[PDB]
C-alpha cells in the first residue's frame, strides 16, 4: 500500500525551503535532493532570489523539467494589492515557473470578499501572460472555520487560481485531512477538477500522511486525477520518508 502511494507522492512534491536565512548552498543541495533514484519531484519551491542558481543547478544535473515555484504576498496574506502584484511581477522577472500567492485571508475574516478576488485576479493576469501557473494559499489553519475555508477557495477559483493550497507552512496549523477534504469538495462542487489543482502544504511529514491525502483525491475525482497539473505536496522532510518507504 505505502510503496505505491509513496512513488506517486514523491513525483507530486514541491520540495520546499523557505527560511529567513537560506543560502545558495542550501538551495543547491535541495535541487540535488529533488533528483532521486526513483523519480524527480514535480518542483522545488524557494524564495525568488534563488531562482537563477536553482535553474542552473537543475540543468547541470540533467533535470531541466523540475519546475521552480516561489511565493508572493508571503507569508502574511496582506490586503495591499499593489504590493502583492509587485511581488508577483518580480517573481516572474526572477524566472519562476509557478507563483504561490497568499490570499488576503484576514480581510476575508473581517468581511471583505472582494479584495481577495481582485488580488488573485491581478496576480493571475500577470502570471498567465508569462505562462506561469498561479497557486493561491488560503491559510486554512488561520481561517479555521469550514465556511471561511470554502469561501476563500471559491473566491480564489472564481478569480482564476490554477491551484488552491492549504497553507504557508509558517503558521501553527497547516494542512490537515479535514481541510484538504473541504477544499477538494469545493473544486468538485465548482466543476473545476480539470483546471484547478490542490496542494496540501505544511505538516505533511510521513509516507502515511501522504497516503491519506491521496486517498481523498482518489475518492473524490478517481484514481486517474492526481498528476503534476492537479496535485502537489508542499513538503520537505516528507521526501526522506517516502524514499524510506520505497527502500532508499
Amino acid at each position: 500500500d505505502l510503496k505505491a502511494s509513496s512513488l506517486r507522492a514523491l513525483k507530486l512534491m514541491d520540495l520546499t525551503t523557505l527560511n529567513d536565512d537560506d543560502t545558495d548552498e542550501k538551495v543547491i543541495a535541495l535541487c540535488h535532493q529533488a533528483k532521486t533514484p526513483v523519480g524527480n519531484t514535480a518542483a522545488i519551491c524557494i524564495y525568488p532570489r534563488f531562482i537563477p542558481i536553482a535553474r542552473e543547478t537543475l540543468k547541470e544535473q540533467g533535470t531541466p523539467e523540475i519546475r521552480i515555484a516561489t511565493v508572493t504576498n508571503f507569508p502574511h496574506g496582506n490586503d495591499d494589492i499593489d504590493i502583492a502584484l509587485a511581488e508577483t511581477r518580480a517573481a516572474i522577472a526572477w524566472g519562476a515557473d509557478e507563483v504561490d500567492v497568499v490570499f488576503p485571508y484576514r480581510a476575508l475574516m473581517a468581511g471583505n470578499e472582494q479584495v481577495g478576488f481582485d488580488l488573485v485576479k491581478a496576480c493571475k493576469e500577470a502570471c498567465a501572460a508569462a505562462n506561469v501557473l498561479l497557486k493561491v494559499i488560503i491559510e486554512t489553519g488561520e481561517l479555521k472555520d469550514e465556511a471561511l475555508i470554502r469561501k476563500a477557495s471559491e473566491i480564489s477559483i472564481k478569480a482564476g487560481a490554477d491551484f488552491i493550497k492549504t497553507s504557508t507552512g509558517k503558521v501553527a496549523v497547516n494542512a490537515t485531512p479535514e481541510s484538504a477534504r473541504i477544499m477538494m469538495e469545493v473544486i468538485r462542487d465548482m466543476g473545476v477538477e480539470k483546471t484547478v489543482g490542490f496542494k496540501p502544504a505544511g505538516g505533511v511529514r510521513t509516507a502515511e500522511d501522504a497516503q491519506k491525502y491521496l486517498a481523498i483525491a482518489d475518492e473524490l475525482f478517481g484514481a486517474d486525477w492526481a498528476d503534476a497539473r492537479h496535485y502537489r505536496f508542499g513538503a520537505s522532510s516528507l521526501l526522506a520518508s517516502l524514499l524510506k518507504a520505497l527502500g532508499h
